């Protein structure tokens, strides 16, 4: 459930916050509208899986395995398993043009999964960004009355370390691996006023990236619905912005700001960028692909 | 209003944030459970109250005024106009056991006051601690319908620089000035078990000031009726709490985290305190007075 009557907390013995120690000294936390920026250091995950199992929290997960994509799911679902809310209840919806192409993974007690069949775009740029119709169309099919909180990600990518309750917020949205230390001007959000995507050179907080954003699933669905018609804006004006859904999403949290912001521990490529020593942790990663070949 | 359909921020030109700096250096601005605390430093003012009268917010303040210290009514209201939630919808609640003496304090637009009688109890601890009751039984005379959240004060008080909507979340509680460098241990928590106040000395995260609390008007008629009812207990078991009503808020945002913690640049005393470097704005500060006299 989200917003019913909270129980109690049992007692718990841990360390006393330090109130004139700060959690990091090398990032940014909290956003200037007082969201969370969650890095590892800043929250103890056992008050935190009490707060949420008390609710009898149920989180859903959104993934797209569409035409040579499928080959992704085995890997995405087996670490999700080690490392995606364990202990709380998950549900896993996988979106698919090939529901006999979903491997039979082995899940936890309190874990499921359905397979969902659409339809294949053409173009990859149709396919990633028809992914926020998708997710809106299926906020009333399935998740309002099956999960409290909804994550939407990428499939070509694995889990390595936790990824809990710590992100569970109203809306979140993750920071892109190559631009947290980036000035805005260097972000490549849409630049075109002509598309429903753009943002002048002087706005912008961060740059989010598609492959990983959430909410409860009344914010999803508007975050989702409101990119959709969008970008079909964008279509019947012969505009595509310029990095897709990416593009779009980065619009919706400028001006819908985000409750938590997730620091790129949840969103990185290790390949590109290697281990920095502001990365504590490396929690969900790009893995390996010939971008070209997969896509076609 | 809470909780409804947010419209769109307008554009706005402000200070990127940045992701690998620190916003304070010197204190925790965030809790193990990701609720920030607000410290001057960690928010962006004009981005809040954009969020804040977009959503039409209402805030109630209340505060007692029983016997002798109807005596600081005049200058609470006159500095309240000048530093509280300036440019929002508020709402006074001045509960007195003499209405003919609350002050004609002039008040800006959108600002309301309103009195309301309340018997006066013989001892200064009973008139403290018969506050939660109060404050409860008028969440559904009143709050309810009138505001979106309540913010509750000690009126023996001035404001002395900015109080606003950085404050409102669910539920808040303030950082009680002689304790936020202290361990746990110093923490003056009732440490009886005999009283439903009870905190072992191996708990505790803050100790919290009953001077300044608030939430939602849902999230504070909670509280206060927990609180009521707590001290109910132990009146019936003839124990009255160390530090009365302080001591059973603090037991309950032990177990009912709240979703941000003030700073005590929001609740300060600088005759016994100074001002330390720590403290950059001092905003809701004590006004002198000869306790043992003005409560008899
Ligand atoms: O044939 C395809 C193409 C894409 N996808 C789905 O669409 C997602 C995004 O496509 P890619 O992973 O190929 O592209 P990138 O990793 O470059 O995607 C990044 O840029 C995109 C916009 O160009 C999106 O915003 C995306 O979320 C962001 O991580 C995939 O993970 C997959 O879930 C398929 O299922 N099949
Ligand atoms: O004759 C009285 C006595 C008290 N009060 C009200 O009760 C509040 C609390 O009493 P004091 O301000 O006299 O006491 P302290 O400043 O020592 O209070 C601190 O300790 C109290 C418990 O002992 C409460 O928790 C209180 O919120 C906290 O600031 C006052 O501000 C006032 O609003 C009156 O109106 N009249
Ligand atoms: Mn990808
Ligand atoms: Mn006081």
């Amino acid at each position: 459930a989200i917003g019913e009557f909270m129980v109690s907390l049992p007692r718990m013995v841990y360390p006393q916050p330090k109130v004139l120690t700060p959690c990091r000294k090398d990032v940014l936390v909290v956003t200037p509208w007082l969201a969370p920026i969650v890095w590892e250091g800043t929250f103890n995950i056992d008050i935190l899986n009490e707060q949420f199992r008390l609710q009898n929290t149920t989180i859903g997960l959104t993934v797209f395995a569409i035409k040579k994509y499928v080959a992704f799911l085995k890997l995405f679902l087996e670490t999700a398993e080690k490392h995606f809310m364990v202990g709380h209840r998950v549900h896993y919806y996988v979106f698919t043009d090939q529901p006999a192409a979903v491997p039979r993974v082995t899940l936890g007690t309190g874990r499921q999964l359905s397979v969902l069949e659409v339809r294949a775009y053409k173009r990859w740029q149709d396919v990633s960004m028809r992914r926020m119709e998708m997710i809106s169309d299926f906020c009333e099919r399935r998740f309002l009355s099956e999960v409290d909180y909804l994550v939407c990600v990428d499939v070509d990518m694995e889990f390595r370390d936790h990824v809990g309750v710590e992100i569970l917020t109203p809306l979140f949205g993750t920071l892109h691996p190559g631009f947290y230390g980036s000035s805005r001007e260097a972000f490549t959000y849409e630049r075109r006023p002509q598309s429903q995507a753009y943002i002048p050179k002087d706005e912008g907080d961060f740059y989010y990236g598609g492959a990983f954003f959430g909410g409860s699933v009344q914010e999803v669905q508007r975050l989702t619905r409101a990119c959709h018609q969008a970008m079909m804006v964008d279509q019947a004006n012969g505009i595509e912005a310029v990095w897709h859904d990416e593009s779009h999403l980065n619009k919706y949290l400028l001006r819908h700001k985000p409750t938590k912001v997730l620091s790129p521990e949840y969103l990185w490529d290790q390949q590109l960028l290697g281990w920095p020593a502001v990365l504590r942790k490396l929690r969900f990663t790009a893995v390996p692909k010939n971008h070209q070949a997969v896509r076609n």
